[PDB]
């Protein structure tokens, strides 16, 4: 009778309160902390009235009528949508369209925070979460109740050498959470910009690979479950999501002989570690004797009868049977030889003779699987070689000449999350690279694509982006150099002196010099490797010793227009 009851009585009231502030953070990102507290306590007072009584007035209203009654109570230089004018579900739809990817938005001593922490716990832990939400509006909110459950975890011991023992901690848990954000972000972008019927074959794929003794009716039963809780997370229904989630972790882990050998350990952790040990869960092993592929869908009288009869079906067990006989694959390699298929089955099926017509359809699959494999043995190599600065520099100037109308900012962050694959796939055997290796550059192309949306200058990065989600990839590595890009004329203001350009770590040294190099470029896109390095290794004993002379600003200012 009441949604807001029914969502308190499932989650409890810890969960349920974290929740509503990350809904709030995510659509409302400019909003002070000391507001965003305020409509979560009077939510979460008035959910407890519902609770006593489901027929006390108001309660039975939506969660999108209630939150969003909340979000309206508290220059657009002539452009700004009016979401509080709008009704339901218009008006819904109208806060998710704000949500910004790159937000214009700004961590103490050690000693400081640990006294903040025993005065005002509860407090210091809820802006943990208001700041990552705000910052990552589309991060995956149950995850980010287990990136809390940690967060509080290192405070509770590590207080008690305090900065040698938090530090780290902190340290490797921002990490996870920048490559979980980036994960999220694409199933996402997959659900709203290319449709529900996309994002299933994508988990068809997946889930196929990691359980392949389970039949094809367990695995669509887990693909239909698992498309609920993204397609709700995704629009902003955040207590739905986490309900639905813990029910998924609940069947799978009731029907392990059915799904998979890999599963008795997560089954046994407590309720949020479980969720997070299925999705990362090692591939189970693959049936030994296999009947051949060629038999079920190249061979038999009967392809073409069954793909009139029952497309989907068909077309479905075609992905499920290719998938759980090649771990060895990227997804999106699968999706490419899926839609290769379904293609020679709609010209051959209409005309004479279809036998023949199909009998090499698996010819046209051996240059799209020799592409992929070619590719990261060559940057395997090159990163043994060169090492992850210096792999990443390379990276660097490869998609600023493919690209160069893209911000400095955007191919300094991307190229850099480029050259992390090195270290992340390189280790292992021939035979686990691909998927690691292809899976995780798609993560990070969507990045670029996302975050050139919001003020687009490259027609080349739109075509890319928006033509085929599987081949976006491939798209990006043919780009060959560009010829009708005009030379940047040079500025000044990106090198004028700042004091702490003297005292920078390791990985802060290495940011300015790729936004360096990623300018230089753009002012002489036709010098060679070697005039590049020469200019670049100036510039830097240019900064060198004007950092250890007597009057740093001077040396600077008097060197620097020398230059
Ligand atoms: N000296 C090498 C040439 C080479 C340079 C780069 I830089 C490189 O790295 C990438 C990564 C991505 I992702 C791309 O889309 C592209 I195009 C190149 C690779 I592999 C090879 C050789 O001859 O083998
Ligand atoms: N204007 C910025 C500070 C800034 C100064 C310089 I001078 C600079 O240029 C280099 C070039 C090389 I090559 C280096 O090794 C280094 I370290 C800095 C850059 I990038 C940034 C601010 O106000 O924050
Ligand atoms: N003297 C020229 C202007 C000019 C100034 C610099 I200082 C320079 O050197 C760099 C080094 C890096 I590293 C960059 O990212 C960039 I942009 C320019 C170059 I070549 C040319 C004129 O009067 O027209």
């Amino acid at each position: 009778k009441s949604e807001v009851a029914h969502r308190f009585k499932d989650l409890g009231e810890e969960n349920f309160k974290a929740l509503v502030l990350i809904a709030f953070a995510q659509y409302l990102q400019q909003c002070p902390f000391e507001d965003h507290v305020k409509l979560v306590n009077e939510v979460t007072e008035f959910a407890k009235t519902c609770v006593a009584d489901e027929s006390a007035e108001n309660c039975d209203k939506s969660l999108h009528t209630l939150f969003g009654d909340k979000l309206c109570t508290v220059e657009t230089y002539g452009e700004m949508a009016d979401c509080c004018a709008k009704q339901e579900p218009e008006r819904n739809e109208c806060f998710l369209q704000h949500k910004d990817d790159n937000p214009n938005l700004p961590r103490p001593e050690v000693d400081v925070m640990c006294t903040a922490f025993h005065d005002n716990e509860e407090t210091f832990l809820k802006k943990y979460l208001y700041e990552i939400a705000r910052r990552h509006p589309y991060f995956y909110a149950p995850e980010l109740l287990f990136f809390a459950k940690r967060y509080k975890a290192a405070f509770t011991e590590c207080c008690q050498d305090k900065a040698a023992c938090l530090l780290p901690k902190l340290d490797e848990l921002r990490d996870e959470g920048k490559a979980s954000s980036a994960k999220q972000r694409l199933k996402c972008a997959s659900l709203q910009k290319f449709g529900e019927r996309a994002f299933k074959a994508w988990a068809v794929a997946r889930l196929s690979q990691r359980f392949p003794k389970a039949e094809f009716a367990e695995v669509s039963k887990l693909v239909t479950d698992l498309t609920k809780v993204h397609t709700e997370c995704c629009h902003g229904d955040l207590l739905e999501c986490a309900d639905d989630r813990a029910d998924l972790a609940k069947y799978i882990c009731e029907n392990q002989d059915s799904i998979s050998s890999k599963l008795k350990e997560c089954c046994e952790k407590p309720l949020l570690e479980k969720s997070h040990c299925i999705a990362e869960v090692e591939n189970d092993e693959m049936p030994a004797d296999l009947p051949s592929l060629a038999a079920d869908f190249v061979e038999s009288k009967d392809v073409c009868k069954n793909y009139a009869e029952a497309k989907d079906v068909f077309l479905g067990m075609f992905l499920y049977e290719y998938a759980r006989r090649h771990p060895d694959y990227s997804v999106v390699l699968l999706l490419r030889l899926a839609k290769t298929y379904e293609t020679t089955l709609e010209k051959c099926c209409a005309a004479a003779d279809p036998h023949e017509c199909y009998a090499k359809v698996f010819d046209e699959f051996k240059p799209l699987v020799e592409e992929p494999q070619n590719l990261i043995k060559q940057n395997c190599e090159l990163f043994e070689q060169l090492g992850e600065y210096k792999f990443q520099n390379a990276l660097l100037v490869r998609y600023t000449k493919k690209v160069p109308q893209v911000s400095t900012p955007t191919l300094v962050e991307v190229s850099r999350n480029l050259g992390k694959v090195g270290s992340k796939c390189c280790k292992h055997p021939e035979a686990k690279r691909m998927p690691c290796a292809e899976d995780y550059l798609s993560v990070v192309l969507n990045q670029l694509c996302v975050l050139h949306e919001k003020t687009p200058v490259s027609d080349r990065v739109t075509k890319c982006c928006t033509e085929s989600l599987v081949n976006r990839r491939p798209c990006f590595s043919a780009l060959e150099v560009d010829e009708t890009y005009v030379p940047k004329e040079f500025n000044a203001e990106t090198f004028t002196f700042h004091a702490d350009i003297c005292t920078l770590s390791e990985k802060e040294r290495q940011i300015k010099k790729q936004t360096a190099l990623v300018e230089l470029v753009k002012h002489k896109p036709k010098a060679t490797k070697e005039q590049l390095k020469a200019v670049m290794d100036d510039f830097a004993a240019f900064v060198e010793k004007c950092c250890k002379a007597d009057d740093k600003e001077t040396c600077f200012a008097e060197e620097g227009k020398k230059l």
